[PDB]
């Protein structure tokens, strides 16, 4: 069985960051943009290498997810957001994806109030099987110039993993949920 | 001689985390209202901690957490910068003045330079000369916060407290510190 190493972005040399980026881009090839890479930087990376070649990657970066309960109170949850999860093609189906998520979920459970991610279609059963909840209500992003704006192309994609919500808060996945602002894909 | 260890929030046991919080709360003491509040501790969670311990006792702490800083340049183009935000920098009172806080900020600035486009913090009044000497820039224009119900809302209590450390600004961006700057939303003190 393989085990992922967990490394902060700042503990990654440029050679190893460039190798990770190139492995991720190839893994997403039919798609992975310059903004997509920026989104994967700043947090903890899960890495698996074999003889100096990276064969699996994932990242969890901190952001705020905003949720307003029925009673009208607002919540700005410390969110561990999962990005750039990828296994080299020739090494897929061997549990390397599971090893990446095991290490990232340890980060989420140890440090954040909620995990969240916008899953590709292929990865959906994988996350469902691990206990991630599909979000059923509308999604949105908090923009700097127009307030909260709907993001309908992301409604089907969003999964959350509530690990340490504030005392008495219970997420209703049919309500709206809002992510903080960034360039490119908000979710 | 003094070197802090870097550890992510998720690698601290609850007892070390709780000790860190108690130590930082006391460091911020000069009645029953703690100057360093529960929300203040939450803002230190989720990133990299710099720790210094001496025969088991935690004698220094600092953290850098990821946020977005929003800045609109003089050309009208908006930027959502990946920001390493510095929180809860503290040295046990009896050990101050020996380079421990310098050692904490050394480690945190390494995180910022290696991971983020910009470092930022909201400095206590008395700590401002220290940050200037380390090459942080004082922000001179108005500060604000992007709220989910109101618009961008001015935060005048934090004007003149903000410092930034621009380590990897995109392509041609050059910060003009007289313009407005805006932080993302969180509970408690936004800056
Ligand atoms: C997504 C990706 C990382 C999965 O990697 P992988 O090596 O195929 O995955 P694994 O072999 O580790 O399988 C992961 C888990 O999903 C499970 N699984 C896969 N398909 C499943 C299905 N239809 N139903 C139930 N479980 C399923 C496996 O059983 C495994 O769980 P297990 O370890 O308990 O058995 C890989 O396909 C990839 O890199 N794709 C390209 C990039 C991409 O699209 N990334 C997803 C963005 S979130
Ligand atoms: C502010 C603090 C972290 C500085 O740590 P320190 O270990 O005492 O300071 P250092 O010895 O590393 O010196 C760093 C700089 O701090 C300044 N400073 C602040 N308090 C100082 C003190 N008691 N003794 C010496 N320098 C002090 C000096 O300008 C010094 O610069 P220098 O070495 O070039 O002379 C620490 O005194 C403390 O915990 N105070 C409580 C308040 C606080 O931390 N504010 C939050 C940061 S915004
Ligand atoms: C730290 C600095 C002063 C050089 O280091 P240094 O002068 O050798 O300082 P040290 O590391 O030896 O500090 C230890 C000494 O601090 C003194 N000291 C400072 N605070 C003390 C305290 N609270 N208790 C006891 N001694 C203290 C003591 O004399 C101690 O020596 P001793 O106990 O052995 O007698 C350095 O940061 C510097 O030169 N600062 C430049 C200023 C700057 O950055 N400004 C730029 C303007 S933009
Ligand atoms: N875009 C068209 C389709 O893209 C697919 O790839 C999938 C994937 O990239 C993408 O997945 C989702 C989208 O769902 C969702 N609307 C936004 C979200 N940020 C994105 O996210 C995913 O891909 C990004 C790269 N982008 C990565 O940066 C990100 O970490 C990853 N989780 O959408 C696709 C499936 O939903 C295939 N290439 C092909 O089946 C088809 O062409
Ligand atoms: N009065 C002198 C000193 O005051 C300190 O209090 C200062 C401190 O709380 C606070 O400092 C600044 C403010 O400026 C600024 N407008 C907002 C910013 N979030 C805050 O931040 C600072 O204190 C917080 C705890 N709150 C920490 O969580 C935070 O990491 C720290 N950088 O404002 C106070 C005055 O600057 C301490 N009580 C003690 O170190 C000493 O007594």
């Amino acid at each position: 069985i393989h085990t992922a190493r967990l490394i902060h972005t700042s503990d990654l040399d440029q050679e190893t960051r460039d190798g990770a980026r190139r492995m991720v881009i190839e893994a997403f090839r039919d798609d992975f943009t310059d903004d997509d890479w920026d989104h994967a930087l700043g947090g903890m990376h899960a890495l698996i290498s074999h003889h100096g070649a990276l064969i699996a990657h994932g990242a969890v970066v901190q952001r705020r997810l905003m949720y307003r309960g029925p009673d009208g109170r607002g919540h700005a949850l410390r969110c561990g957001y999962v990005e750039a999860v990828a296994v080299r093609e020739d090494r897929r189906g061997d549990g390397l994806g599971t090893a990446v998520l095991d290490a990232l979920e340890q980060v989420i459970r140890g440090a954040y109030q909620i995990g969240a991610l916008s899953a590709s279609d292929i990865a959906r059963p994988m996350y469902i099987a691990r206990g991630w909840l599909s979000w059923e209500g509308p999604t949105s992003v908090l923009t700097p110039t127009e307030g909260i704006v709907r993001t309908p192309e992301d409604d089907r994609s969003l999964f959350v993993l509530p690990v340490d919500l504030p005392d008495g808060l219970e997420l209703d996945t049919a309500r709206e949920i809002t992510c903080d602002w960034r360039s490119g894909d908000p979710w």
